[PDB]
């Protein structure tokens, strides 16, 4: 790991030090995904763990205006998180110190003298696989509190930064959290909510690493189980140690990466593994459920552990209805890319979602950029998702919806294999053909 950025997180981490000291409210910003609310647990526990207190805003999107309502406020530090690199210049603004933990590409402006900018890419390293934004505000505050490193890596998982294996400063962030004491990791089959659903279930809502036939269908995956001989309502460390084996065996011929390295932690135990505390955060995201979210990172999991395992069961049936719906109507396919539209409310906030599951399960060509459509009054909603040999090709997501919403007066961006963006309802035919030929500009 760069020397520069275990510098640049102590400088933030000094930064805090400091006004906790002169005892006034930290101000929290950040994103509403599981990036954003891990991000935003990593800090609320450090600032916790030194009894100060934080004013916690989560944000859909950030906008110029939010930041000029910033503005106003006499909070005199801001911690921006999974946010703000790209509004670099109008952040400068804020009379007040800043810190910004972010892992998307930063635009070109003169950081003001009184910010702190902690972003991989900022130091050589890959925002799009090897560090997101919880890392970053762990890179931060690491100096503060070391127990917060297990949420960094759900953060990662949030945002899709495991591919048989963490890389780059994940990994670090890893190790130093073995070190600690308070993360282990083990070689298992990696199901979703292994303690706390039946076995066909589990399967069902196994959506990373995906599994084609079981993955979304809870009829095929109880069909499948009986095939094979294993008991479908046990969960899995109640069944046999043969039956284990031969799930194993079966399941790893559908996709090998289901068997592999599982991470835990034991503040998470009874909740379940990191990927599944990801899961849960975005659930909580989903349904402007902030609070319940931050206050799983915390360790607040008396009966709100159960509300937030409901809401996590009822997004995880919207997903499987999500991925149906795919299924149904495919998509509608331009030159360069591939759309689908909605307006049903219930697919609101998980477009982005079941087009990364849908384009894993190969229910749609992976190989061809997906957008994801939602309606909003005036508006549409863009998520954009895509595969690793289409970005290998060329193909940049947050480049192209930028650009292409920018020419609406929109704003658009992320990462290279997802992005997001806004624009007109009026302009969603102009604007998915411009989209279409800036992608084959990426790839000609
Ligand atoms: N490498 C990545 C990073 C992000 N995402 C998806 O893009 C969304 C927005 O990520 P953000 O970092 O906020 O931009 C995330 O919720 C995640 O689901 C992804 O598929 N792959
Ligand atoms: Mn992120
Ligand atoms: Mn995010």
């Amino acid at each position: 790991l760069p020397d520069s950025i275990l510098k640049r997180g102590a400088e933030a981490s000094k930064v805090l030090e400091e006004h906790l000291e002169r005892g006034n409210i930290i101000r929290i910003i950040s994103h509403n995904d599981a990036d954003g609310l891990s991000a935003a647990g990593v800090v609320a526990r450090a600032i916790s763990s030194m009894n100060g207190q934080f004013h916690i805003s989560i944000l859909s999107r950030l906008k110029k205006e939010f930041i000029k309502k910033l503005s106003g406020e006499k909070y005199s530090l801001f911690f921006f998180c999974d946010m703000g690199s790209a509004y670099l210049e109008e952040i400068s603004r804020l009379k007040g110190d800043v810190i910004v933990a972010d892992h998307h590409q930063p635009s070109e402006s003169e950081a003001g003298p009184h910010v702190v900018h902690i972003n991989p890419h900022l130091h050589g390293l890959d925002g799009s696989r090897d560090l997101s934004a919880s890392g970053t505000a762990y890179l931060a505050t690491r100096l503060l509190n070391r127990k917060t490193a297990p949420l960094a890596l759900v953060g990662a998982l949030g945002d899709m930064q495991y591919t048989d294996g963490f890389t780059g400063a994940n990994r670090f962030i890893m190790e130093e959290a073995v070190e600690e004491g308070v993360l282990q990791v083990h070689s298992d089959l990696k199901l979703a909510s292994r303690y706390t659903e039946p076995l066909y279930r589990s399967i069902a809502y196994t959506f990373n690493p995906a599994l084609p036939g079981l993955t979304g269908d809870m009829e095929a995956s109880m069909g499948f189980l009986e095939n094979i001989g294993v008991s479908y309502g046990v969960k899995y460390p109640d069944l046999s140690p043969e039956e284990r084996d031969v799930l194993r065996d079966e399941l790893t011929r559908i996709n090998p990466e289901i068997f592999g390295e599982v991470f835990t932690s034991r503040e998470f135990r009874n909740i379940g593994d990191l990927s599944d505390i990801a899961g849960v955060l975005d659930a909580c995201g989903k349904n402007r459920k902030y609070g319940i979210g931050i206050g799983l990172c915390l360790g607040e999991r008396e009966g709100a552990l159960d509300v937030a395992l409901e809401l996590q069961k009822n997004y995880r049936e919207e997903l499987v209805k999500g991925l149906a719906w795919i299924r149904r109507e495919g998509s509608t396919t331009l030159e360069n890319l591939q759309y689908i539209y909605s307006e049903d409310k219930a697919f609101k906030g998980i477009m982005g979602t079941i087009a990364s599951i849908s384009l894993s399960l190969k229910i749609l060509d992976p190989d061809i950029p997906l957008l994801g459509l939602s309606r909003m009054d005036q508006h549409v909603k863009v998520s954009a998702r895509t595969t690793r040999p289409a970005v290998e090709r060329g193909v940049n997501l947050g480049v192209a919806l930028r650009d292409a919403a920018a020419s609406f007066g929109g704003t658009g961006g992320g990462h290279d294999i997802a992005a997001g963006a806004m624009v007109p309802y009026r302009d969603m035919e102009s604007f998915l053909q411009l989209v279409d030929e800036i992608l084959g500009t990426q790839t000609g």
